[PDB]
This record gives C-alpha cells, sequence and structure tokens, in this order.
C-alpha cells in the first residue's frame, strides 16, 4: 500500500541524513560510573552505566582499539557506530552517545534490563508458535526497514534480541552490519545462523537475513536450531545440504514457511523474490498477525521479563569484573578518525 512505500520513503530520508553527517563525540568516559560487566567479547565489553547527572542507566559498549585492529573488526566497527547513530526503528536498541579516547570506542545505548531472548529460551526450552510468531513478526518488520535502507544487519541469532519491559524486541550488537547496494563478502556470524552462499565464500545480499530468520524461527519454536552439530565443519555440512527436519509437533505452516525461509537457492528463497518481504508477511502461518499493531505495539506480549527497576542486572549473568583503562598515548588514532 502507498502507505508503507510513504513511511519507507520517510525513513529513508532521515537515515540519509544522518548517514551523510554522523554525530561524534556526545558524551565523555567521566560523565558515567561503572555498575556492572553485562558481556564480554574477544576485542571488547558491555557495561551497565549510570550517567552522573540525570541518573539514568545505560548499556555501554568499550571497544579495544589495539584488539579491534588485530581481530580485523575496523571497518566493522566504523560501520556500526554510523548506521546506529543514523537507525530509528521500534525494535532497535537505541544508541544514545557515542565517543572515543585513547584506548576504546564507546556506544552508549538505551539500556534494556530484561536480557537476552537467549536466556528466556533456553530456561523455558521452546517457545509456542503463537510467542514466536510474535517476535518473528518484530524481525520481518525491521528487516524491511533495513534492507530498504540498503542495510543488511548479518548477526540475527538469540543472544542479539533484548526482551524490554513490554516484552517487545529490541535488537542490539550491529558489529556485522552493513550499507550494501548489491553484494557483499565478508565471512561473518556465528555458525549455527550462516545461509549456504556465506559459508560458500559467494557475493551475498540482503537474503542471509531471510536466511537467518528461518534459522531463528525454527530454534524459538524447536528449542535447537537446524543444522546443529559438535563441530564447525559439521555445521556447515549440514546447511549446505538442502535438508532439514522438523519436529512433529510443527504445523503445516510453520513447515512451509520454514522451506521457503531456509531454501539453499538464493534466488528461491523467501524476502529475496519478486514480492520482496510480502511472501513472509502474506503467507498463512502470519495470517494471525496484525502487522500495524505490532509496530505500534499494541498487542499484549507473550512474557514480560521479571526485573526490579532499570538497574536490575539479574537478567544477565555475571563475569569478571576487569580493569579498563585508558592509555596516557593515543592509540589507533588514524584508523578510527571518523568514529
Ligand atoms: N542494550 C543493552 O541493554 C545491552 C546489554 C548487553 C549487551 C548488549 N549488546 C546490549
Ligand atoms: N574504566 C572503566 O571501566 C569505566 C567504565 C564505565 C564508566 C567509567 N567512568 C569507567
Amino acid at each position: 500500500q502507498e502507505s508503507v512505500k510513504e513511511f519507507l520513503a520517510k525513513a529513508k530520508e532521515e537515515f540519509l541524513k544522518k548517514w551523510e553527517s554522523p554525530s561524534q563525540n556526545t558524551a565523555q568516559l567521566d560523565h558515567f560510573d561503572r555498575i556492572k560487566t553485562l558481556g564480554t567479547g574477544s576485542f571488547g565489553r558491555v557495561m551497565l552505566v549510570k550517567h552522573k547527572e540525570t541518573g539514568n542507566h545505560y548499556a555501554m559498549k568499550i571497544l579495544d582499539k589495539q584488539k579491534v585492529v588485530k581481530l580485523k573488526q575496523i571497518e566493522h566497527t566504523l560501520n556500526e557506530k554510523r548506521i546506529l547513530q543514523a537507525v530509528n526503528f521500534p525494535f532497535l536498541v537505541k544508541l544514545e552517545f557515542s565517543f572515543k579516547d585513547n584506548s576504546n570506542l564507546y556506544m552508549v545505548m538505551e539500556y534494556v534490563p530484561g536480557g537476552e531472548m537467549f536466556s528466556h529460551l533456553r530456561r523455558i526450552g521452546r517457545f509456542s508458535e503463537p510467542h514466536a510468531r510474535f517476535y518473528a513478526a518484530q524481525i520481518v518488520l525491521t528487516f524491511e526497514y533495513l534492507h530498504s535502507l540498503d542495510l543488511i544487519y548479518r548477526d540475527l541469532k538469540p543472544e542479539n534480541l533484548l526482551i524490554d519491559q513490554q516484552g517487545y524486541i529490541q535488537v542490539t550488537d550491529f558489529g556485522f552490519a552493513k550499507r550494501v547496494k548489491g553484494r557483499t563478502w565478508t565471512l561473518c556470524g556465528t555458525p549455527e545462523y550462516l545461509a549456504p552462499e556465506i559459508i560458500l565464500s559467494k557475493g551475498y545480499n540482503k537474503a542471509v537475513d531471510w536466511w537467518a530468520l528461518g534459522v531463528l524461527i525454527y530454534e524459538m519454536a524447536a528449542g535447537y536450531p537446524p543444522f546443529f552439530a559438535d563441530q564447525p565443519i559439521q555445521i556447515y555440512e549440514k546447511i549446505v545440504s538442502g535438508k532439514v527436519r522438523f519436529p512433529s509437533h510443527f504445523s503445516s505452516d510453520l513447515k512451509d514457511l520454514l522451506r521457503n525461509l531456509l531454501q539453499v537457492d538464493l534466488t528461491k528463497r523467501f524476502g529475496n523474490l519478486k514480492n520482496g518481504v510480502n511472501d513472509i508477511k502474506n503467507h498463512k502461518w502470519f495470517a494471525t498477525t496484525d502487522w500495524i499493531a505490532i509496530y505500534q505495539r499494541k498487542v499484549e506480549a507473550p512474557f514480560i521479563p521479571k526485573f526490579k527497576g532499570p538497574g536490575d542486572t539479574s537478567n544477565f549473568d555475571d563475569y569478571e569484573e576487569e580493569e579498563i583503562r585508558v592509555s596516557i598515548n593515543e592509540k589507533c588514532g588514524k584508523e578510527f578518525t571518523e568514529f
């Protein structure tokens, strides 16, 4: 409908204005108190912080510039920040501030105290189809938005989907997101979620996100992903094979949708055909979904996470609290000039 076309045209206009003139250097480290480590990785960490003047809590992603360089993530980190400062959609975590110092890059996000979908899914076992469908619809709309801006997300997995106070999704971690007209080539993403064309080193496009949605829906509804195995090489063999087995409890509609998302031929995969996202939105598995009501957050959620307030970290796990230091000397200044 012209309504969707005009919505997306305005979304692109607003994205492009911020994309062309990114914000920079909008806070500094000593504006915040450090509260707790919420997550770690090979080149950074995410910390719960509190702004010392307003009292607001945020999730601060801290990336070590030297480790970003070593692990060949320079362009990826520049992508992440430039994209996040430019997007605006109900199911994307908002970047509130960014800055850098001699040692680190900082992305200060809205804090989502409900934690990762991953934890809730593993705790409950599997989600009912209505519950999985509620989350899936949010991802469908989010990908419609991102792909219309020529953005590919490239890291869909339960760990990157936080549950907010209303029970809705907030997608976090844009470390692999990229603005791509046409194809791109980088091997990235988590093994169980990789499309065949990534595994086979092809030039790939937004169809990889629709493949990953199939994996996510399967994992939400089954409790385990479709191509599981013990080593990555065995996972990859299963992914490229064209074979998937479905639990008997899956509905026929769910199986049909999944065969079309988990289509190994990218030219036949739902989301990548002439009808685009509408092949997904109009599929019978989504017949009960009111797309506008989801976008407007008017649907009652399946599940409201339990938490005590905006400083509650109970839905995140415990990590060694390590020092974060800032060198007296600037590191990697040239590489990160635009950040
Ligand atoms: N935005 C958040 O609350 C958050 C928390 C932990 C990890 C990430 N990536 C984000
Ligand atoms: N140095 C640190 O680990 C840190 C993290 C967050 C806030 C502040 N002020 C310091």
